[PDB]
């Protein structure tokens, strides 16, 4: 097998590893087609985020079924699918209660011993347990360079955004332009937004934000929270997606939103915490909700939505490269010099 | 015009200036636990009327107001308009208009209702006559302790079966740990340090828990299979106890913060939090959302807020409840005027 393995701190290279077995009968062994670089795998990269060195990267896949063990019955070897970037048993007390994020047995691919110690998907064969849970069959129209964002950073914002109450009508702020925050944008469009607010630092994020219909608004030039309360009508958007990670955004959209508003908090840090308003914040009257995504509860309707091609994230995707130029694809994305890589594996 | 001012003396009565104004014969007013904040120097107040728990029939109505003069009434204790952007979003607590009665002037500057007439704002929003067969000392709870404890478990999304940790078992924490009941938890923890309050707690039909002597957050667990209650309702106030709802809940739970205090902030988790998944919700209660459902409950029996009332004092006697209340000598203080 052809894979992206970790070496140490910023070094990453495509090495010869073992393909996995089924070892379960409710596994499955999947031929990746694409498989994606995440911002999550920059917390890898600099080393955010315990690897051992050998270990195979990445959490993001689309492929084919190679061989499937003997309790799954509605897939075969042809079969394109697709999964969610975590993994979850579905007989435990969290998976009953559709909290799959929450999963007893949970794991994320590719995200070393911390996350359930799973083999990554940047390579050429990928091992899926339980996929009778993890893995979703493609609809018959619908490209795989398309379907690979259902399974991690599209559902994400979905998922922030149901969450978040989003109702038709309501004004959207989105703190990142980022990947995810770029999912949110479309969504939030889609979802009836009547106007949409995306707070970042970088022109090449903001200028595309404003291309999925936002209002771009950069952090370093003004005052994002002045700005976000004048266009809407001086009391601040219905609901805050804040995409970034950190007490400083966070802050920031607990001030941005407006009173009796909502903000969903979506992005990842490792700060032990962070100020919440209290006196102010009971006057306010603030719904908060910060977690990691909980994929396969939205995945089925962002796949019927990708399908109907109400939604087009892979336009975002600057780079598709082949796999053995992947450490390249790390550098570019770290340098913030992609938006988007794909690994094209042969 | 007998009233408690922060003692009781003579003040103006006063008069109808407005076609939706009602004016109230407070019958009986109660004392709170947000009371004591503004009694000790944690909420200003002019050194005026106090108080924002009443029940009391009209005396008179403005010539736009379903009221007439003999009908028994309660309200919510912070008051709405019903036309602004935020009433009509059904978030009667963020009314642009808004205040709450006898709060002082950082909350609309109303004069109270421990008095024997209150002149109330926009009644078409902000009263309800009481159902025919409700005893007026069950149904002043509906305008503010009880609706809030309801409000913070319907929000919280208590459903059948889910298990409840309630922080606080003061009068509005017992309000809750009743409520939990009857939306069917299947158990209900209530968390305190005054053994009388938790042993009404467990009278109630919760598991008490002595913050004192022992940790709770432990008890707690092992209570609800070493994951932690579905919901939190916490309500006390401060970071203590905030911190204290989100280590005690389960991952993938909700708190429901109810209780009042001053500190500009408390530290939320957030590495923790991430992993946690955690929906919180903090603010001042949206009585008028609940107010139906609850004289409909209390109505029917379901519920029996008055049982905890330890005290029914002559109104003149105010200032030995405020102090029986504070040194939590009393448990819920209700003064009887005429
Ligand atoms: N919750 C989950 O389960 C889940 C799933 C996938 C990704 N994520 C997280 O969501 C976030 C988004 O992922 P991504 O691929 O978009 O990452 P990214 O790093 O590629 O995007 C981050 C964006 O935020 C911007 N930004 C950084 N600091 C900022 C600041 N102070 N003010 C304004 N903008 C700022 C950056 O310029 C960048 O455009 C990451 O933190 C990632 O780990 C979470
Ligand atoms: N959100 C709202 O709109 C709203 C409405 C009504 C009341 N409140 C607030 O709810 C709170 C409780 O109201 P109440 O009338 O029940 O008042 P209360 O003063 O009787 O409640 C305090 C109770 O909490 C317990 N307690 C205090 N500190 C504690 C600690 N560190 N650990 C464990 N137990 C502790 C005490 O034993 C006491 O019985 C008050 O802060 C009040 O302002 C808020
Ligand atoms: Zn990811
Ligand atoms: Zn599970
Ligand atoms: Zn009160
Ligand atoms: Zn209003």
């Amino acid at each position: 097998m052809r894979a992206v393995v970790f070496e140490n701190k910023e070094r990453v290279a495509v090495k010869e590893v073992n393909a996995p077995r089924l070892q379960h009968p409710l596994d499955a062994l999947v031929r990746v087609h694409l498989a994606g670089i995440c911002g999550s795998d920059l917390h890898l990269y600099h080393g955010k985020i315990p690897v051992l060195p050998g270990s195979v990267l990445g959490h993001e896949f689309v492929g084919q079924v190679e061989a499937v063990g003997e309790g799954i019955q509605d897939l075969q070897p042809g079969d394109w699918v697709v999964g969610p970037f975590h993994i979850a048993c579905g007989t435990c007390p969290y998976c009953r209660r559709h909290q799959y994020n929450l999963c007893e047995r949970g794991g994320v691919y590719g995200y070393g011993p911390m996350f359930g110690n799973l083999q990554g998907a940047q390579a050429e064969i990928l091992r899926v347990p339980f996929s009778n849970v993890n893995l979703r069959k493609l609809p018959p129209n619908l490209s795989p360079e398309r379907a690979i964002f259902a399974g991690d950073i599209l559902s994400t914002a979905y998922g922030g955004l149901i969450q978040g109450q989003l109702r038709p009508g309501d004004s959207v702020a989105v703190i990142g332009a980022g990947p995810v925050g770029l999912m949110a944008i479309e969504v939030a469009q889609v979802l009836g937004a009547s106007k949409i607010l995306a707070i970042d630092r970088i022109p090449e994020r903001l200028e595309r934000a404003a291309s999925l219909g936002a209002i771009p608004i950069n952090a370093e030039q003004e005052n994002p929270v002045r700005r976000v309360r004048s266009e809407t009508n001086d009391e601040g958007p219905d609901l805050v997606l804040e995409a970034v990670g950190g007490a400083a955004t966070l802050s920031l959209a607990l001030e941005m939103v407006r009173p009796g508003g909502r903000v969903s908090a979506v992005g990842v840090d490792n700060a032990p915490s962070f100020p919440f308003p209290l006196a102010s914040g009971l006057v306010k009257d603030l719904t908060f909700r910060i977690g990691l995504a909980n994929v396969h509860l939205y995945i089925d309707a962002v796949l019927a939505l990708l399908a109907s091609g109400r939604l087009q994230p892979e336009r975002i995707v600057s780079h598709y490269l082949p796999l053995e130029e992947a450490p390249r694809g790390y550098e570019l994305f770290d340098r913030k010099e992609a938006l988007k890589v794909l690994l094209v594996v042969r």
